[PDB]
């Protein structure tokens, strides 16, 4: 889990973002979106 | 951009997500959602 954990300091993700265009970003904030929506899955089933 | 690359592809994030709890995943979320904010605040400035 070393890029979730990273995800918890904005501050590191914030200089690389920097480096890449906003496109990229969204991709980014939909794969982490369904992440957590899979596991809200989860535990709405259980 | 380590952390950056890894979000793309969600089946990695999917095996790191099955070892933390929805609460951490909540908070990660919540990161990744100013991260592209903040960019879209740059994007609509220029």
């Amino acid at each position: 889990s070393e890029a979730l954990k990273i995800l918890n300091n904005i501050r590191t993700l914030r200089a690389q973002a920097r480096e890449c265009t906003l496109e990229t970003l969204e991709e980014m904030l939909e794969k982490l979106e369904v992440v957590v929506n899979e596991r809200r899955e989860e535990e709405s089933a259980a």
